């Protein structure tokens, strides 16, 4: 997990849209949110992580551990049931809430962290910058 611990910032976007419209997300958060480019911060403190998520229009924090199931409420509003492991050098976030699931997969590619967010048949592709 270490080498994804710090500050990241987000530099290129693909597909959020599509992403948020598959999560039922309404059309005014969507225009604010196209336009959003948040800070991601990981801290680990012995085997809990802490991911907070940064920006002008919204905020999150969660804290957990690997491998544990915990309760999240999401910048969208869900309710969900969520685990996050480590699977291939990846960071695996699942969520599922009303027999739906979405993944939030973190992956670092040449010194990048690369978030992959899939939905039904959306995906979208997330590119943050170690600050
Ligand atoms: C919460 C801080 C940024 C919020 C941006 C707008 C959110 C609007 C609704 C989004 C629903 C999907 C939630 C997960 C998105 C994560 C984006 C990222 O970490 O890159």
């Amino acid at each position: 997990v270490d080498a994804f611990l710090g500050t990241w910032k987000l530099v290129d976007s693909k597909n959020f849209d599509d992403y948020m419209k598959s999560l039922g997300v309404g059309f005014a958060t969507r225009q604010v949110a196209s336009m959003t480019k948040p800070t991601t911060i990981i801290e680990k403190n012995g085997d809990i992580l802490t991911l907070k998520t940064h920006s002008t229009f919204k905020n999150t924090e969660i804290s957990f551990k690997l491998g544990v199931e915990f309760d999240e409420t999401t910048a969208d509003d869900r309710k969900v049931k969520s685990i996050v492991t480590l699977d291939g050098g990846k960071l695996v976030h699942l969520q599922k809430w009303d027999g739906q699931e979405t993944t939030l997969v973190r992956e670092l590619i040449d010194g990048k962290l690369i978030l992959t967010l899939t939905h039904g048949t959306a995906v979208c592709t997330r590119t943050y910058e170690k600050e």
